[PDB]
């Protein structure tokens, strides 16, 4: 067990990396996703085409975030300094 | 028992992380399925499709404060440091 | 019987966890639900369907909360430091 | 009559879980309840429906609140430190 | 009579919980009352409906608050600290 | 006369619990109020109905405010610490 | 004379209670005289219902930053401690 | 001929309370204003009633300011500390 | 020449004073103003009824920002304490 | 020349002045303007009463912003205290 | 060379004069500009008295900025303290 | 092993740049996206074009994040100082 | 070689005359450009009288930004203190 | 290995440069890729027209960015000071 | 091979520059481009003027940026003082 600055700076580090970077993607995740429900009501016949759209989509935002969590878990479980 | 700087900031950590992580989540989810009720009622044939579509978006959303989550249950049961 | 920087720290942890974390979900359930009874309005017979579709998002949303009450409950009669 | 960093910490904190907890499921409230009056406007006889949609949404929005309710109550009649 | 760091977070920590937490309450209040007035001009036959509905979600977001009021009152009637 | 840490957080205390409790209702009482003249004089003959309905919900507003100014007079001529 | 910390945080509390305590109700007015307004030059016979309701509702918004007026004028006329 | 800590606080609070004391009601009396410009061009026979509605709609709302100015002169002419 | 605490809050004061203070009124202007210009254009022939009930109003929102200005003009050559 | 908090505090007030002073002013010009220019394209025979009326609009809303720049070089140029 | 806390003031605040000064009048300015060029393209053959009206409007607009291009300029090359 | 001020500040660092560095990136997918299936439902037989389109677009947002990313590994992997 | 308070503010000030100056006038830009290339699609014949005013407004915006770099400039390059 | 306020400050900025310089881009990204997208699906023949002026946009708002990352590479692998 | 309080400003300084610089001008752009993909879709005979419009204001906001990363290079590369 060691506590010092650094320590410290680390897991409230990690936690600002998964929490800010949740809120641009979660929002966007949303904004396409109830576009997609939307257009599916409107032509049911496209919702293949629409589907697969929306999962490369979701797929870039959800990276987004987990480029977050990698920094975190870097910080948690392969920390350069402590 | 311990307290020292990082295990006040580990607990505080804990709290921003699935704090700040479900606020986009949260509104991303909303912002999908009022889409989706909305697409039912315009269109009760497509409810499957739309269910199926809305399922799916709300995993990736949601997968997001998991995220938060995570970290904050390692800061609490898995801390490195403290 | 004890008072020191964490307790002080876990104490509004908890605090900050479901207080924040109740903002998006919050939000994103009026949303929703705002949507599903303007569609039961529309289309009476799609009620049971949208319902459906509704109780399922709601808990995806209530769910993201109730992480961050796990984590106030946590830190107030599990806390793993003090 | 004691008073520390965490008796002072606690009371803040009961103060900020049910102020900011509010925020989120009072406007998510509003937003539904206006919807589902706009509805029965609309369509007189789904009012049964709406309204147990409307009541159902209520109760998923008041629970998040409840939560920092719960906090503040333990912070103040069952506190784990002081 | 007796002032400290506790007795002065206590007061703070009252004002914090009622006014903060009448921010969305008071917002959605409006909006749902706003529909109501709105719906009842659209469709006279329906006041008694509408009615009802609005008492019923007005009462849901008003306990919001009051739950942030009952906080200040055992901060300042029931106090468990000072 | 007396002045402590105590007395001067009473003050302001006061001030904030009136001040900001007063956002959010004013700005819901100005929404609701808009949409009954609105309806007024869309419907003139449904005036009764339409103004019944607002002072409720002006009344559910206002109380909102002034659970604000019952913590700001406690405060100040009720103080149970100074 | 007196200066102390009390009375530096009185003049303060005053100047907040009246000012941020006019926000809500300043925009709150507005929004319902401009519906109003709107409402009299759409139905000319409906003025006198119209004017009413208007006046009842900007009494009921008055009334929120009275209540800050209130607060002021006690902490600079009949405070309690200084 | 006097400077100390309420001296200083007296003039920024002075200052406080007519600048943010006209955020709301400058806000809200464009945009009753407004309206009533509108409407006159929609309904020019209706200017009477619609200037008279105005006029006390603009009343409520500059007293609102004039509260805060009432604070700043008694703080800068009738201070009752320093 | 003199330099103090409440020399250097003063001078602070007056630009806080005209500042903020013309900030809602600015706004409030622009808004009035457009929809005059747009009525205008609607309805040539009601110019002079526009520009009445327009000057009357910016002279109501002016009012609001010279509130702020004699604060300024009082603390630089009138100041009750430097 | 002469350096002390006073002189400090007024060439930062002297910018805070006309700086923040400019904001709302600024604002409400481009939106009348706006008005106007959308008003002469749909009515070009009235570009002379919307010149006219925009042109007052304009000097009241100069007007807020001159304000800011009289307290800035009193500040500069007569100043009271250094 | 001279540095002091005035000096170090001054450079700060003839940023802060033109920095913060150009936000209002720049977003104004695209607001006219924008209604302008499309009432231009709506009615070309008023493409003169739109222009006209809009060069005035930009002037009125630009000038706000210049205040604080003034006071800057001041403050670094007639600085009446240092 | 080493704690410094620099070894605080780069985990810190690298937690805002990639935390940060989603927030516009993961609204603007979702934008573009929501934009993208929206328009597959208008005109399914445009699917391909669209896909390709929106591909290139995502991939420009997602490289801004990436920017973020980089540096932030370059702080934890191959940090210059520490 | 130079380092003192002012050298560090003066390069702070730089950044920030420049950095905030652009946020005003990049947004308005935007808007006007956004107009204009909306209204050369709507009447193509139009395209040089909207070119011509476009090119006026994009010159007064970009001027605000302008005033910005000169003072950065004057502050790195002819630096009145330091 | 070194540590100091520069090696501190310079990872920090570098951070701050991509982080917040990705916040505009990546909106404006989305916003222009959205419109493109609508505009394939409304004329699927534009499609080559519309690409290639989406790919100069991209490339403009792209380049900003890079601005950022520029200066964070810099900071890192050719810092001036440290 | 030097630290001091003017090297870690200046590459703070360099940093806000470029990464404040970008947020209007990022946005603006993204307004101004989904304008002219949205014209060529409605009109693409007029898709070389639209271009030549759009490329001239890209350039006018892009410079904006440019004067951010003129004043962060002569900070790193140029600096006048360290
Ligand atoms: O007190 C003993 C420790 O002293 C140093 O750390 C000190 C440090 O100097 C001091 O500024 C610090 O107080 C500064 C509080 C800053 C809190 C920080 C803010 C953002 C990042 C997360 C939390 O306390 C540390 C306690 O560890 C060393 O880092 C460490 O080696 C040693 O264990
Ligand atoms: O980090 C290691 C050290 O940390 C503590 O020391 C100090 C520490 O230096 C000091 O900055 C700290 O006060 C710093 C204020 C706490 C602010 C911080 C902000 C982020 C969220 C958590 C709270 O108090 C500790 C108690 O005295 C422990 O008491 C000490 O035993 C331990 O060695
Ligand atoms: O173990 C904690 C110890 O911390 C103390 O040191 C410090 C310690 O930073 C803190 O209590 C106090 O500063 C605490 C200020 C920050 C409060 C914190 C902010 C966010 C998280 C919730 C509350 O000052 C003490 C000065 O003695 C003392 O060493 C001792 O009284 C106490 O037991
Ligand atoms: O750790 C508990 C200790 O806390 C008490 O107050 C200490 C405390 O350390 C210090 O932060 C306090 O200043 C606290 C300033 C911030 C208080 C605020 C409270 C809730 C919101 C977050 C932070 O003043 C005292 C310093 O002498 C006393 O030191 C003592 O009664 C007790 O042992
Ligand atoms: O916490 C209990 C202690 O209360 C006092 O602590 C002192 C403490 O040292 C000092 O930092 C503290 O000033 C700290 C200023 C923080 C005020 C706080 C901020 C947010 C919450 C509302 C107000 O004042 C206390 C009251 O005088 C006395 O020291 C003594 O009665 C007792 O030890
Ligand atoms: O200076 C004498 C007084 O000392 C204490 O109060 C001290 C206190 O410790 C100290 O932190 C305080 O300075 C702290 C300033 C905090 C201002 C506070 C912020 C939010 C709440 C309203 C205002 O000054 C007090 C002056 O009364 C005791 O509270 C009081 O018994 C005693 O009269
Ligand atoms: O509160 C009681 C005491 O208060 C004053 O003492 C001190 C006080 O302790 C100190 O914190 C205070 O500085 C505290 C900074 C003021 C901040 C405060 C924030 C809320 C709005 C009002 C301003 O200065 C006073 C002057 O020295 C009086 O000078 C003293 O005579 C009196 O006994
Ligand atoms: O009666 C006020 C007395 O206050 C002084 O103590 C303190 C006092 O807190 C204040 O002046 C100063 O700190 C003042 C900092 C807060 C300024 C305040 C903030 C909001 C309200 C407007 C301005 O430092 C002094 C240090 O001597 C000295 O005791 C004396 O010079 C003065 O007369
Ligand atoms: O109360 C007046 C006294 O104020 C002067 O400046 C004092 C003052 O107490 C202190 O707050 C000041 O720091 C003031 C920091 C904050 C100043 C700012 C001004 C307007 C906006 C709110 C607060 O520095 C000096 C400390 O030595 C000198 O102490 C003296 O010339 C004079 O007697
Ligand atoms: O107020 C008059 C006094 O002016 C000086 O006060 C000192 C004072 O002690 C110190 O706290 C102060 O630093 C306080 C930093 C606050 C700077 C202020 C913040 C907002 C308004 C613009 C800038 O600097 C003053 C200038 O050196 C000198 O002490 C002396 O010339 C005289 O007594
Ligand atoms: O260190 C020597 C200098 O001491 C004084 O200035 C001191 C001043 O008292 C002190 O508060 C200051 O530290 C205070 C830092 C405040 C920074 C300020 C915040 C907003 C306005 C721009 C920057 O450092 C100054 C250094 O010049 C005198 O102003 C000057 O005559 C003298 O050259
Ligand atoms: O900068 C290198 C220095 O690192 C240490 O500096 C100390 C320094 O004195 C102290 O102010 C510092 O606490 C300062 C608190 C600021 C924390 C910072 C805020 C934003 C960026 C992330 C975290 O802690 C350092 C670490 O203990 C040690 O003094 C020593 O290892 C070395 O001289
Ligand atoms: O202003 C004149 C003096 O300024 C410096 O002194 C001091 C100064 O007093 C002190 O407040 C300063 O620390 C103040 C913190 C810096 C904050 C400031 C905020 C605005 C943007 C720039 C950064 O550090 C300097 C280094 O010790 C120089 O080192 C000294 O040689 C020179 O005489
Ligand atoms: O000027 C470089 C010096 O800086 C180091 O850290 C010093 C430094 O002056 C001080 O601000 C530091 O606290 C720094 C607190 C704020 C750090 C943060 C970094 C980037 C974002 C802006 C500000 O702690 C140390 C105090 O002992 C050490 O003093 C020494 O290793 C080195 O010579
Ligand atoms: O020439 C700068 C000198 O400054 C030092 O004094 C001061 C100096 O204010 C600064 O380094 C440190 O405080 C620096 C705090 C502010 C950091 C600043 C904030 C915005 C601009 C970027 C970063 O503490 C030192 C204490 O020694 C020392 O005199 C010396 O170590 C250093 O060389």
């Amino acid at each position: 067990m060691e506590s010092n600055l650094t320590t410290a700076a680390s897991v409230i580090a990690a936690a600002l990396a998964v929490g800010i970077g949740s809120i641009g993607p979660g929002l966007g995740q949303g904004q396409a996703a109830g576009q997609a429900v939307e257009g599916i009501a409107r032509q049911p016949e496209a919702e293949g085409k629409i589907r697969g759209t929306l999962l490369l989509s979701l797929a870039f935002m959800e990276a987004l975030t987990i480029y977050g969590l990698v920094v975190a878990l870097v910080l948690l479980f392969a920390n350069p300094f402590v």
